[PDB]
Formats: C-alpha cells, sequence, structure tokens
C-alpha cells in the first residue's frame, strides 16, 4: 500500500465508487445514491443563500448533498483523500481519448478554481444585470467550471444547483431541472469539442426566459400519465428566428410539441392559426417558422 492513485476510489475487482453504505453492487449502490442525494437536494434548498458564490460553496454544496453517500464529500478530486480503508485517493487527470478535448489537470484543478472565485467576486455574484448579460456572464462560468471536472463524481449535480441559486441571488432564473440529460451532454460537448454555445445559449434561454419555461414545464408535467420518459432525447422551445419541419405531437393549453428529427420541439400554442389547431391530427408533418421580433 502507501501509493495515491485514482484506483483507490473504487473497490477492488469492481467498478463501483467506494461508499459509506459499503455497497459493492453497481446497481445497488446507484439507487441507494440516488435515493439519498434526492433527499439532500430537497433539503438544500431549504438553506439561505449565501453572501458570497465561490469553491467554498461548490464544496459545500457538494459536502452536503453527498454527506451520505462518500467519505470524500466535501473534496475536490486534486486533493489526495485517504479512505478509513487505509487507500488514498487521488484523480489529478480524468483523462479522454487524446482527439477529445481535455479536463483540467490536477494543478489546473486550483489555479481554474481560483479564477472563478475571482471573477465571480468581481463581479459582485453577477447582480446587477439584466437576463441577457447575466446569461452570457454565467454560461462563460458555467462552461469554464465544466472542463475543471472538479469532484470525481456528481460535478453535475452540484454544479447545477450552484448556478441555480447564483441566478436566485442575481435576481433571474436557472430552472435546471426542465433540461435533459441528454440535452446538458450535447450543449456541453458542442462547446467542448467544436467552441461553439450556439446550443448552450439556446439551453440557458429556455431555462431562464419566463415565457419559455412555462412552456417547458407544462410538456415536463404531462410526461406523467404515459408509462414513459424523455432523458434520451433533447426537448427545446423553438427559437425565435428557425424553421422546424416534423410530425405534430399534440397540444396543450399553452404549447404544442413537434418531432423534428427525433427532437421534440415545443411552439407557443398561441403563435399557430387556431384555424389550424382544430385541423391539426397528431402526426401530421408540418412546418413551423416561430415568430422574432429584432428591436435595433
Amino acid at each position: 500500500t502507501e501509493i495515491i492513485s485514482p484506483h483507490h476510489y473504487v473497490y477492488p475487482n469492481t467498478t463501483t465508487l467506494k461508499n459509506k453504505y459499503g455497497i459493492k453492487n453497481l446497481n445497488a449502490f446507484l439507487e441507494k445514491c440516488s435515493h439519498d442525494t434526492a433527499k439532500a437536494m430537497i433539503n438544500l434548498r431549504e438553506e439561505s443563500l449565501p453572501e458570497y458564490f465561490d469553491t467554498a460553496y461548490l464544496c459545500h454544496i457538494h459536502q452536503q448533498l453527498f454527506k451520505n453517500t462518500f467519505e470524500w464529500a466535501g473534496y475536490l478530486r486534486h486533493i489526495p483523500f485517504t479512505f478509513a480503508d487505509g487507500t488514498t485517493a487521488a484523480m489529478p487527470e480524468m483523462k479522454r481519448t487524446g482527439w477529445k478535448n481535455a479536463f483540467a489537470i490536477g494543478d489546473e484543478i486550483q489555479e481554474g478554481l481560483q479564477r472563478l472565485d475571482q471573477t465571480l467576486a468581481e463581479k459582485n455574484n453577477l447582480q446587477g444585470l439584466t437576463r441577457e448579460e447575466f446569461n452570457s456572464e454565467a454560461i462563460e462560468l458555467f462552461n469554464s467550471l465544466n472542463q475543471l471536472h472538479p469532484f470525481r463524481e456528481g460535478n453535475g449535480r452540484t454544479q447545477r444547483l450552484f448556478f441555480e441559486n447564483l441566478a436566485k441571488a442575481a435576481g433571474h432564473q436557472l430552472n435546471f431541472s426542465l433540461i435533459t440529460k441528454e440535452r446538458m451532454m450535447v450543449a456541453s460537448v458542442a462547446v467542448a469539442e467544436n467552441g461553439d454555445l450556439e446550443p448552450m445559449q439556446h439551453l440557458f434561454e429556455d431555462i431562464s426566459n419566463p415565457e419559455k419555461i412555462r412552456l417547458l414545464k407544462e410538456f415536463m408535467h404531462t410526461m406523467k400519465n404515459t408509462g414513459r420518459n424523455v432523458n434520451d432525447r433533447p426537448v427545446m422551445v423553438a427559437k425565435e428566428g428557425e424553421t422546424y419541419t416534423g410530425t405534430y405531437r399534440g397540444a396543450g393549453l399553452e404549447g404544442f410539441a413537434l418531432n423534428v428529427k427525433g427532437a421534440y420541439i415545443i411552439g407557443n400554442i398561441d403563435h399557430l392559426p387556431p384555424e389550424q389547431l382544430k385541423i391539426l391530427k397528431p402526426g401530421d408533418k408540418i412546418t413551423f417558422t416561430a415568430p422574432k421580433a429584432h428591436h435595433h
């Protein structure tokens, strides 16, 4: 023993992260872990928002969400951590294939977290800003905190609560729960692989704009009695300029859904002609252009 290694995060002869439950079975653990972190979220949302938004808080969120799951709850992945079993683990480098885009390695993690805290303190937690101004600044930090992959596990949950609170503090919304797993994967990869903010800006918009949030919430709530589920597919509210051709998938009170190349595009029921609403049966193949209004 006595050699720091990433392999010491997982039980020997497994790929299942060492946990407080003592559950070596991968699926058994994942179930237990999900249940507890679910409860932890409900409790965290109750607690006051902080004076400062910094890595101290990011770690607090992690510590609190995973106190019952991981021994290393509050700790970043570059800080070597000794388990009660005696072994010590650290993962300065996350690793991809050479042709893919890179996470921060070791010392880079802290240097980045410093800049994260730095720029936040300098901009008053992005407080006195408009949505467009805020989102623009918040996306930069979100992408930046994504490439640093601070924790060994649970980067997404704790990162998204962080920014959700950062927005509430700053007098805005970021309803991340509306975003499917698949959409986040796509928006993140876009930024990481291509350097493209198109989908991320789109993601933030739908999640921040009240009129669009109203639409997504409705779509997500109707995924209740069906015997189904939509994390595998990206769900989006049609961009103001863009035109979407796809099969019609019914309408609710405030919105309607299309199926464009697998993805679900949501439109405002008012942007359709009423004359058509009545006629449109499900699965009708419609080409819909959303309205746009530029200000100059």
